[PDB]
């Protein structure tokens, strides 16, 4: 019933020094229940290490949380990602979509991914000599959420397809 916590976790990177436990669950309490939340700080001096975590009860207190972006913590604009799964790089906003075979067009994986997020490029990749297309695709979202959202999951289906998507960079 409970989602894995793993998928219900922030990281606030940019935090401001002054950006406490109190301060930061006050702040993203606003889009859901938080059951953790946590500054990192120096063991020994105490003093903020600019990074933080918080938790909450559901993935879609997460979206909530990621679609009221930017957020303004303490008066400094932070940067919240979701925690992990290693993928060589992170933070992409550009992803492959394999296994779409010939029959599929750009509506499809357009009318499927902009749930995910504003999509800004499709290219269905086609063969360098006769043209044909090859059986995958790029998709260049706006921002890196989408990404995070989507290779989280476990399938996707585009085109009756069940499609193997994954991080694309360069």
């Amino acid at each position: 019933p409970k989602e894995p916590e793993q998928l219900r976790k922030l990281f606030i990177g940019g935090l401001s020094f002054e950006t406490t436990d109190e301060s930061l669950r006050s702040h993203f309490e606003q889009w859901g229940t938080l059951t953790d939340c946590v500054v990192m700080r120096d063991p020994n001096t105490k003093r903020s290490r600019g990074f933080g975590f918080v938790t909450y009860a559901t993935v879609e207190e997460v979206d909530a949380a990621m679609n009221a972006r930017p957020h303004k913590v303490d008066g400094r604009v932070v940067e919240p990602k979701r925690a992990v799964s290693r993928g060589a790089h992170l933070t992409v906003k550009k992803i492959f979509v394999g296994g779409i075979k010939e029959d599929t067009e750009e509506h499809h994986l357009r009318d499927y991914f902009e749930q995910y997020g504003k999509i800004e490029v499709i290219e269905i990749m086609t063969d360098r000599g006769s043209g044909k297309k090859r059986g995958f695709a790029f998709v260049t979202f706006d921002d890196h959420d989408s990404v995070d959202k989507i290779v989280i999951q476990k399938y996707h289906t585009v085109n009756g397809h069940n499609c193997e998507v994954r991080k694309a960079l360069s």
